[PDB]
C-alpha cells in the first residue's frame, strides 16, 4: 500500500502510547500498590520492551517522531 491506504504513523503511535502507559501500569503492579525474579521483570517490561520498538519503529521512519 504504497499510496498509504492508512496512517499506520498513527496507528503506531497510538500502539506506542498504549504500550507505553502499559508498561508503566506493569511497573506499578510490580511495584506493590510466578516464576523467577528475571522472568517477572521481563513480564513487567513487555510493554517497556513493545514500547521501545516502537518507538524505535517510529523514529527509524522519521513520521511521527519527525514530522
Amino acid at each position: 500500500a504504497q499510496i498509504t491506504g492508512r496512517p499506520e504513523w498513527i496507528w503506531l503511535a497510538l500502539g506506542t502510547a498504549l504500550m507505553g502507559l502499559g508498561t508503566l501500569y506493569f511497573l506499578v503492579k510490580g511495584m506493590g500498590v510466578p516464576d523467577a525474579k528475571k522472568f517477572y521483570a521481563i513480564t513487567t517490561l513487555v510493554p517497556a520492551i513493545a514500547f521501545t520498538m516502537y518507538l524505535s519503529m517510529l523514529l527509524g521512519y522519521g513520521l511521527t517522531m519527525v514530522p
